[PDB]
């Protein structure tokens, strides 16, 4: 109403957080333009076969550690969102042979232990690397170094173990991933090694909503955010920035003025042509944008006439050691989370995600049936009655699921990513210093971006030195 005006592009986690931090400081003249018809962004639930499941973020990652993960209190104490600790101690008993049945546990255990040791030496190595990133390498290069081979895990069991250890976490193979920025990982180093599966019918998005209703006006009766400051179905298509101020044009031809703009759209959106910047963003910034990775993590859901898979102690997570690396490999059954549901969850990432998103649900269901018959022969496995294939990559407002730190990108040029250009500020998981790719990362990045601008608006200090 009175003071500087900031336009926040996008009402995701970091978007909502940023505006909240801005409000708190006094900058209340905010306008949040959100492309979709809902806040939450990549924190989004949907109805699959009469239950609510997550399309996007599904875990609170990093719990029980030396520092409190800011999302965990909100999830466990404040909203008391239904969630369960994920236990992976029994994967050794649950790795399926490409053709028929499981491997000898004692065998698989060796391979897991071996894999863990190679990664532990990765940590030692990573701890010695110069902070300039000068002597950084891919996770694979390290793996090769320890295993004394021209290659990383090359055999069906080893690979699915490798996939589970890395791909299943970062949504890209070890060979594209920076050793120095994932091994070890601050998310786990700081907040603990535990991850917690949110399975609450309100949605994991309830966290975003909770935060949003601490500064945005909500209807006393229904609870729906009624604040005129949040505008849904507003698709920012052009940002005009000059010494004087900023213009923000949306897709319906509205043009807005403000003193500053906070961009919370994903790295993939920035990488696309969705938001045009006039004038064009400096080279240094563009090169930072296009060198970072916007990975794709696809959570394929399936429902079945009956339950043909093992349930009980250490049965939640099972692997499929395909000879075609990353082929329908990581499986999750929901006996605890959605009792009597008959839903399985297979995760694919990266190269496979792009294929699968592009093909018909039927074609996919077909492929998955085949695999499931091989995993459980001498059982009668019914065709899946329903399939869900989240198409995040294909979606213009996301163009991926989360960022991954790639080999080549050093700490400096990562900072160029978060750096502002004029009155154009950036936020989102991909700007998060130590927690890119994560809900908390997005959440904390909101606060940091906000504070950077607040420091400029109020304290009148606006030179940002990239480091
Ligand atoms: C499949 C998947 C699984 C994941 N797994 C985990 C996990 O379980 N645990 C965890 O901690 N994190 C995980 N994440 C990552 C986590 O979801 C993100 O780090 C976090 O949600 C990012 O929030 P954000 O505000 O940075 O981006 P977003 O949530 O994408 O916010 C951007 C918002 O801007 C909007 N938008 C984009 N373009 C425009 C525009 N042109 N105009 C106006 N609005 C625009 C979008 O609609 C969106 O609402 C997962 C993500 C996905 C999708
Ligand atoms: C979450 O809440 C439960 C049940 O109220 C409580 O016992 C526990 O302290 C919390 N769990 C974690 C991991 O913080």
């Amino acid at each position: 109403t009175v003071g500087p005006r900031v336009i926040v592009v996008g009402a995701g986690m970091s978007g909502i957080s940023a505006a909240k931090r801005l409000s708190e400081a006094g900058i209340t003249d905010l306008l949040i333009l959100e492309a979709t018809d809902h806040i939450g962004g990549r924190m989004h639930k949907t109805n699959f076969a009469g239950i609510n499941v997550e399309l996007g973020a599904n875990w609170v990652e990093g719990v029980n550690g030396g520092k409190m993960n800011p999302i965990w209190p909100i999830v466990n104490s404040t909203l008391k969102l239904r969630n369960f600790r994920s236990d992976f101690d029994y994967l050794a008993q649950n790795v399926y042979k490409e053709d028929g049945g499981v491997y000898d546990e004692d065998y698989v255990q060796k391979r897991i232990e071996l894999a863990d040791s190679v990664e532990e030496m990765g940590e030692k190595l990573s701890a010695t690397l110069h902070a300039s990133g000068r002597d950084d390498m891919s996770i694979l290069a390290m793996q090769r170094l320890n295993e004394h081979q021209p290659n990383g895990p090359a055999t069906p069991v080893d690979m699915v173990v490798d996939y589970y250890k890395f791909d299943y976490e970062f949504a890209e193979p070890p060979r594209v991933t920076s050793l120095q920025n994932t091994v070890p990982l601050a998310t786990f180093s700081d907040f603990g090694d535990d991850v917690y599966f949110v399975a609450d019918q309100r949605g994991y998005e309830a966290v975003v909503y909770y935060l949003a209703g601490q500064y945005l006006k909500t209807d006393d009766k229904s609870g729906k955010i009624v604040d005129p400051r949040l505008q849904l179905n507003k698709v920012v298509r052009e940002i005009k920035y000059s010494p004087g101020g900023v213009t923000v044009k949306t897709e319906d031809n509205s043009v807005y003025s403000a003193d500053y703009v906070m961009v919370s759209a994903s790295l993939g959106v920035l990488q696309s042509d969705l938001i045009q910047f006039k004038p064009k963003l400096p080279t240094w910034k563009v090169r930072a944008i296009y060198q970072f990775d916007m990975a794709v993590y696809t959570m394929i859901f399936l429902k079945f006439p009956r339950k043909f898979w093992p349930e009980g102690k250490g049965r939640e997570f099972f692997l499929y050691a395909s000879s075609r690396r990353g082929y329908y490999g990581v499986w999750q059954e929901f006996e605890k989370q959605y009792p009597d549901a008959n839903v399985l969850l297979v995760t694919v990432t990266d190269e496979e995600s792009r294929r699968i998103e592009q093909q018909s649900d039927e074609q996919t269901k077909a492929e998955i049936m085949q695999v499931l018959r091989k995993m459980f022969p001498g059982k009668d496995v019914p065709d899946a009655t329903d399939i869900l294939v989240p198409r995040w990559w294909s979606d213009r407002f996301y163009k991926g699921t989360f960022s991954n730190w790639p080999v080549g990108v050093n700490r400096y040029e990562y900072d160029q990513l978060r750096a502002p250009v004029g009155r154009v500020y950036f936020t989102g998981e991909h700007t998060s210093e130590h927690y890119n790719g994560y809900v908390h990362g997005a959440y904390l990045s909101g606060i940091d971006s906000a504070e950077i601008l607040i420091n400029c608006a109020q304290k009148k200090m606006c030179k940002y030195h990239v480091q």
